[PDB]
């Protein structure tokens, strides 16, 4: 139980160059162990909304960071199916009463990661959720998606097949990727580099956002970057040249749709 | 052996509210355990073609529909590869007659859930198929590819990497996803909701089709919805609005192919 | 220990319609494993680069195929996880002195077949890397990423999630995929069919090249195929039909950057 925790963590973190998995200390252990363990329960959470802003707290990802340092890498697994890495995965050794208290299912061959938290009433496919991510209640990720290191996944969404969200760990000061409650994200999406897509948002398959992703808003005919805003039905499109050679690819937002809408009309009917 | 398994599961799925793991009688369990079986063994489809026409059998996904409500979610596996789930995976128990029987190869870490039918000669790189769907002869599904929930997938059928075939168990009266013999979808598409994929067809990569994509036909300038014709070419393409400010992605017919052409062109020669 | 390994090989290839995994010499199984054991361990490539032009090895792609000939499908794994195939997996047996002394890490549920070379410092996030390939030092696999039979991965490259890297065993004489040192494969795009992605060069997310795909330079206004110029930055755009009814997707450059730029920019202020 350290005096002050995050002290502890960011002390540690300057002194980074002198740990390893042999010299480390108890205390220093303990407290990346701890917030680790916080993590995973969904005690702490990398990003939270506060003020209606998404705040970032850089010393829990520099502990995620001190808990690759301070360990090893390890043998697991057994048969065809070895490997070699030095964190461990979220469910091992949970038997029926761990996994029943979780509320959770796990389909094979699903992993995560401890230290990712994944809520009541959610369903993983075959997909990975790796270190740091926070998965809220009744939200399906579905088969061979993945929630990248710290991106944090609102109640109620879906992550179609193929979804990748992209992880953000370094830089620390950078707010990971945000899906708010109720998003739809089609099939085969990217959302990466802390982009934001507010509650109630509709991507179609095969949108991809980065930072540098123009999101051209037809009704408006402006462009706009890295958010979606909320109840934003998202489409693949482009944008033509000044001369007409050629397009490049964007997303466009072709509607905006209020929660009643969303509750009344199918994701196959919103299009 | 129920007198009339169809009428015993449409009985059961009214008396769903009723059912669970523990309550369920004898009677309802075995005829959603026979249907299941049938499923797995292909003696049963979910979907098939009468007259020239896909026909769907909603008694059938009720039974699917059904076994979930029936089972309690289990520990599975061992290991760094801990699982909680209720829908058995295919292959638990088998041994060495049991897949020389099947006549397929299961590449590792593919998985296939009970209730899946695989036909001789499939390869299941690592990828997913999940319940109810069939899997035809000689057909090809390859790595992280996914075949969703009740699709159907014609014989020497070639998915490419990444390739997902969407799922399609609710609503019970809507078709599943289609995909017909000797098709070639290539690495990264997807096709959902329904969609059918008519035989000797080819899709590029990175081709998304679901029930609102717009087909657009280069060769009479006309636009369709949710069928490829029969020996298509299709390519991802766009579509400029009226005032030319932008596009939105669409797929494209680029040109049609008879059998003939198919047996001798290679899929990379015909483009 | 052959008298001459490559005649070996290519007189059993002439031969293979005869071999089988009961009637195959002790002579023929040796040479195939032996090519095998050294495409493992990176001393064997099945294309290197020689005199700036990469040249293919078409007698190791025939050991690669004979090494399938030869083999019976056996069952893998256990428990929820039971597979049958005929390609060993390459850490079968491995404790941590082999893993150690590999220098490579490898994230559950990751898997490569025998015969893929994995060089130090990669890490294999849940992944997939067939046989033939070379993944050399540095390289991150990122989740759900695949790299092909026989493909050729550079130094320090960065294959994001869902890349894939198409394999090329047949044709005998075609080159497989490559991606050269340094370069950035942005989430979900596909390289396939022998595409040469060359030096220091930046694909963007939702990029597709295969030997078909345009490649449209923006500042010449010129098409091309089949190769990335080194230090490109490429991202998904379309070229209009002449009668601008709609266009077709492409790959287009958008600039072009040394290697003093790449060490001084990150990639997500390449854009
Ligand atoms: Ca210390
Ligand atoms: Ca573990
Ligand atoms: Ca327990
Ligand atoms: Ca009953
Ligand atoms: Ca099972
Ligand atoms: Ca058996
Ligand atoms: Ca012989
Ligand atoms: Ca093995
Ligand atoms: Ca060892
Ligand atoms: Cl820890
Ligand atoms: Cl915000
Ligand atoms: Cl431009
Ligand atoms: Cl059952
Ligand atoms: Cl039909
Ligand atoms: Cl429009
Ligand atoms: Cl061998
Ligand atoms: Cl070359
Ligand atoms: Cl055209």
């Amino acid at each position: 139980h350290t005096l002050d925790l995050q002290t502890t963590i960011e002390q540690a973190w300057e002194n980074r160059a002198n740990l390893s998995p042999v010299d480390a200390s108890a205390e220093v252990r303990d407290a990346v162990e701890h917030t680790i363990d916080g993590l995973d329960l969904g005690r702490l959470r990398v990003a939270e909304k506060i003020d209606d802003q998404w705040i970032v707290h850089q010393w829990i990802k520099k502990a995620v960071l001190l808990s690759f340092r301070l360990h090893d890498n390890a043998v697991m697994g057994q048969g065809p199916l070895q490997f070699y890495d030095k964190v461990p995965t979220k469910f091992a050794g949970y038997g029926e009463a761990a996994f029943k208290a979780g509320g959770y299912r796990v389909v094979p061959p699903a992993v995560a990661r401890r230290g990712a938290f994944i809520a009541r009433n959610v369903v993983l496919m075959p997909s990975y959720v790796n270190i740091g991510a926070y998965v809220d209640e009744g939200t399906m990720v579905d088969t061979w998606a993945t929630v990248g290191s710290c991106a944090q996944i609102g109640k109620n969404v879906h992550l179609s097949g193929g979804v990748g969200i992209g992880g953000v760990l370094e830089p620390l000061q950078a707010n990971p990727t945000i899906i708010e409650d109720n998003c739809f994200i089609g099939a085969r999406s990217e959302v990466v580099e802390g982009v934001v897509v507010e509650e109630n948002s509709v991507l179609a398959m095969g949108v991809f956002l980065s930072q540098s992703t123009k999101i051209y808003d037809r009704a408006t005919g402006k462009v706009s970057y890295g958010r979606v805003p909320s109840g934003s039905v998202v489409v693949p499109g482009s944008l033509p040249s000044e001369d007409g050679s050629h397009s490049l690819a964007c997303a466009v937002i072709v509607k905006r749709v209020d929660a009643q809408t969303r509750a009344k009309t199918s994701i196959n009917d919103l299009l």
